[PDB]
RNA sequence: GAAGCCCUCACGGGCAAUGUGGUGUCAGGGCUACCUCUCAUCAGCCGACCGUCUCGACGAAGUCUCUUGGAACAGAGCGUG
């Protein structure tokens, strides 16, 4: 909430997480907050996925503007243990980074499109 | 970067990406590229001597004479370990 600065429609939200699940199937993804702040670092990050209900919020309140200084985009999900389901966890995640998707470069882009002009 | 831990005989359950586990800890470390090599350390297995303290077993040679005395464990005489 301090850390976001813009609502995702659920649509968004929906389209966001498949196209991460399918990433992980084909292409690579980063699942934990280090892993994905050390990717949007390394520039080996695509899309960052940063769940919205992480408490304490200094766990991720980095995410936003790191990934902004580094040109790698970035979505809010509302739930956390979604992206990590997604991630392909058994457990929940604050954040995720897809390192190059798979067959989905296509939708990343878009999503990546979207959001840019969600503002 | 899940390669992990806990409970249960097992099935199974719980924990863990907010990081279990590997690596590492000033002879700094890590990474990339090399030489060599380990007996350092850490973990676990086995597992005492001796010594000290206490307890216990075993363990030599007179119960001879006279006198005094209620009593000899005394005096005098002979004898022993
Ligand atoms: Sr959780």
């Amino acid at each position: 909430p301090v850390y976001v600065d813009f609502d995702v429609p659920a649509d968004l939200e929906d389209d966001a997480l498949e196209a991460l699940e399918v990433a992980r199937d084909t292409g690579a993804v980063k699942k934990g907050t280090n892993e994905t702040t050390k990717s949007i670092e390394r520039g080996s990050a695509e899309l960052v996925f940063v769940a919205e209900d992480v408490q304490p919020e200094e766990i991720v309140m980095h995410i936003p503007e790191l990934a902004d200084e580094k040109g790698v985009p970035f979505i809010f999900v509302e739930q956390q243990d979604d992206l990590g389901h997604a991630a392909g966890l058994e457990v929940g995640s604050a954040a995720a980074a897809v390192t190059d998707a798979g067959e989905a470069d296509a939708d990343v882009e878009d999503i990546a499109d979207k959001v840019e002009e969600l503002r």
